C-alpha cells in the first residue's frame, strides 16, 4: 500500500479524502467519467484517460481490457489505433504498481527506432510530456494505468501525490465497472 | 454517497483519510480482520462484528453470505447460532444504507415476545447497547452491516460519523474478500 502525502494543506487533505471516498462509492462506466472530469478540473491539464489491462509475470500491460478516455484528442486516439502505437509506446512498458513515470524522463531514455518515431509524433500532437500513474492486483494480474497529459502537473509535487494514492482506488472501481 | 463529516480535527480527518485508503487495498479475510483490529483500537469498545449478506426488495438482510467476528465474545455468536436468534435479532432487519441504528433505540421499540427475550439475553451478555453501521450494492442486492457493542462508540460524534464513512468502503473490501 502506497504511503499517504506528507506536506498537504487541509483543504488538500480534503480533497484527496473527498476523492477517496468517491471513487469507493463508483459503480458504472458514467459515474467513472464524470468522477474523473472533477479530478481532472483540479489538475492543469486539459487531457486524462485511464486504462484497464491484462498484465504479464511483470506487471505489464499484455492485452488492453478497457480504455476510459475522458479528454486526449479522438483525432491521436484514432491515430494511436490506426498507426499500432501501443506496440510502441513506452508509456505501455511500464511496469504497473513501481510508482509514477514522467514521460519526458522515459521519452529521453528511448533507443528504438520505432520508439523515437513515435515519440516524434507524439510530441507533434501536444503529447510529449505528461505522468502516468499506476496500480496492479495480482488476484487475476489486472492491473490500471492513469495517464495525463502536459508539463504542469508533474511540476506540483503536491498534486502528483494526490492523484499516485488516488490510483490504487481508481483501479478498484475501474475492475468493479469492467 | 454518504457526506463525509464536518467538525473532525486535523488528526480525525487523517485516522478517517488512513482508514479509507487501507481499506481500498484490502484482498484477503486476514487483511480485513488485521485492518477491523486497528480500527477498533481506536473506538471505546472491545466488541466489533461485520457481516456480508444477501439483501431482500427492500435492502434487509434475507440470507447471510459471510461473518467476519473481530471481538463478538464466542460463547455469545455460539448461543446466537444454537438459540436461531437470527430470526429475533431486531439488528438484522435494519434496512441497509438507511443510516446508523443505535441498538438501545431499536430495542426499546420491540414490542414482539420473541424480540423481547433476545434483548433480554442480549442484555445479560453485554450487548444490550451498541450501534450497527450500513451499507447496500443494488448490483446484486448485496448488504455489509459492522457492529460494535457498547454505550461510549454512540456517544462520540466524531467516531460516529468516521465509522459511518468508512462502512460503505468495507463493505467493498468484504466483497472483495468474499
Ligand atoms: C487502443 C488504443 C488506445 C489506448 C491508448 C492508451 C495510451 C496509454 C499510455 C499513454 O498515455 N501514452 C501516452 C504517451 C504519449 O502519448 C500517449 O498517448
Ligand atoms: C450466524 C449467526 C452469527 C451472526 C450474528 C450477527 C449479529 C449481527 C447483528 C448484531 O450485531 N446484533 C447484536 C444485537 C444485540 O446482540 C447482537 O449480537
Amino acid at each position: 500500500m502506497r504511503p499517504l502525502p506528507a506536506g498537504l494543506t487541509a483543504s488538500q487533505q480534503w480533497t484527496l479524502l473527498e476523492w477517496i471516498h468517491m471513487a469507493g462509492h463508483i459503480e458504472t462506466e458514467n459515474e467513472l467519467k464524470a468522477f474523473l472530469d472533477q479530478v481532472l478540473s483540479q489538475a492543469p491539464s486539459e487531457r486524462l484517460l485511464l486504462a484497464l489491462g491484462r498484465l504479464n509475470n511483470q506487471n505489464q500491460i499484455q492485452r488492453l481490457e478497457r480504455v476510459l478516455n475522458v479528454s486526449y484528442p479522438s483525432d491521436w486516439l484514432d491515430q494511436y489505433m490506426k498507426e499500432n502505437y501501443a506496440q510502441h509506446d513506452p508509456i505501455l512498458r511500464i511496469h504497473l504498481g513501481q510508482g509514477p513515470v514522467m514521460w519526458e524522463e522515459r521519452f529521453n531514455r528511448a533507443k528504438g527506432a520505432e520508439e523515437k518515431r513515435f515519440i516524434a509524433e507524439a510530441t507533434q500532437n501536444g503529447m510529449g510530456s505528461g505522468i502516468t500513474f499506476s496500480a496492479a492486483s495480482e488476484r487475476n494480474n489486472i492491473g490500471s494505468i492513469l495517464s495525463i497529459a502536459g508539463r504542469e502537473p508533474g511540476r506540483n509535487a503536491a498534486l502528483v501525490a494526490m492523484l499516485n494514492c488516488l490510483t490504487p482506488h481508481l483501479h478498484q472501481a475501474a475492475i468493479r465497472v469492467a
